């Protein structure tokens, strides 16, 4: 386990690009619960994530949650966005009786009572009514929440991490060589009190800074986000390798500044996916083939090699 531990920004850049200035922090924010040099009465990890969208936010949550308890489907998600009036609280804790379901349950509570190794994300923290921070506050002090029906639900084994854009305009300054490691976490920080009170802020372990991806970074997740496309062709033998401007043709298309590198795999899917179908349906790449995907100005290109 200490192996692990201790290698911890390893086995997350596995799955996360850059960004090492926010996987260190969390790194060592874990390191410091482990280890034990912190209140056993708080979750594993409280952290803000600020950055653009698109940047890998969300990424980081899942890939946190796969290697700290072995899968993707050990985070919950909860949206602020569907939480912004009294009818909020009600939902995260599931606060009848009468109420419609609550003989279903809270789904905050109800997530975490099923599964109490996991990691939390809300997104959007800043759309939440100020009647829902009471409730994540005292799930930060006692590290324990009690549902509607009195069973007490123990967050003591998870991770929270809530996001927000709220500092990011004030972001994109700092990226322009100005302001270095420290001085944005530190400026942020102070948009952030004007949003935000110092109870809840100084619970969070950390607030983690996202910078924006630059067009040599898109390309790597280019790479590793064919990858099931590439494994889906290898069983017919057919081999998938693309050119540097193919790759940039892509991040292009695939990067809207304000949506990140969410749309990409759609991209994937219209510019790549959908053509070459065409060509292994109409016969234009066989079984066994080596793929050379390239660009021209209607769009990417394939050829095959004059077989032999
Ligand atoms: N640092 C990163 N490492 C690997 N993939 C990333 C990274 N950032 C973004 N991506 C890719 O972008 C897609 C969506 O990223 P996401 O984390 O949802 O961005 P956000 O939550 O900021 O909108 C994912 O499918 C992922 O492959």
């Amino acid at each position: 386990e200490r192996e692990k531990l201790l290698r911890l920004e390893e086995e997350l850049h596995k799955r996360v690009v850059g960004q090492d200035e926010a996987i260190r922090a969390v790194a060592d924010a874990i390191r410091r619960a482990r280890a034990g040099l912190k209140d056993p009465n708080r979750p594993i990890g409280s952290f803000l994530f600020l950055g653009p969208t698109g940047v890998g936010k969300t990424e980081l949550a899942k890939t946190l949650a796969a290697t700290l308890f072995d899968t993707e489907e050990a985070m919950i998600r909860i949206d602020m966005t569907e939480y912004m009036e009294k009818h909020a609280v009600s939902r995260l804790i599931g606060a009848p009786p009468g109420y419609v379901g609550y003989e279903e349950g809270g789904q905050l509570t109800e997530a975490v009572r099923r599964r109490p190794y996991s990691v939390i994300l809300f997104d959007a923290i800043e759309k939440a009514h100020p009647d829902v921070f009471n409730i994540l506050l005292q799930i930060l002090d006692d590290g324990r929440l009690t549902d509607s029906h009195g069973r007490t639900v123990d967050f003591r084994n998870t991770v929270i991490i809530l996001t927000s854009n709220l500092g990011s305009p004030l972001i994109l300054e700092g990226l322009q060589k100005g302001w270095p490691y420290e001085r944005i976490r530190d400026e942020v920080f102070k948009v952030l009190q004007q949003h935000f009170r110092p109870e809840f802020l100084n619970r969070l372990d950390e607030i983690v800074v996202f910078r924006p991806l630059t067009k040599e970074q898109i390309r790597q997740i280019v790479e590793i986000q064919l990858s099931y496309l590439r494994a889906r062709l290898a069983e017919k033998r057919i081999s998938l390798e693309l050119t540097e401007a193919a790759k940039d043709f892509l991040a292009e298309r695939g990067y809207d500044p304000v949506f990140g590198a969410r749309p990409l795999r759609r991209v994937i899917q219209r510019e790549l996916e959908t053509p070459l179908a065409q060509k292994i349906l109409a016969g234009e790449v066989k079984e066994g083939d080596r793929v050379q995907v390239d660009v021209g100005p209607a769009g990417l290109v394939f050829a095959v090699p004059a077989r032999v």
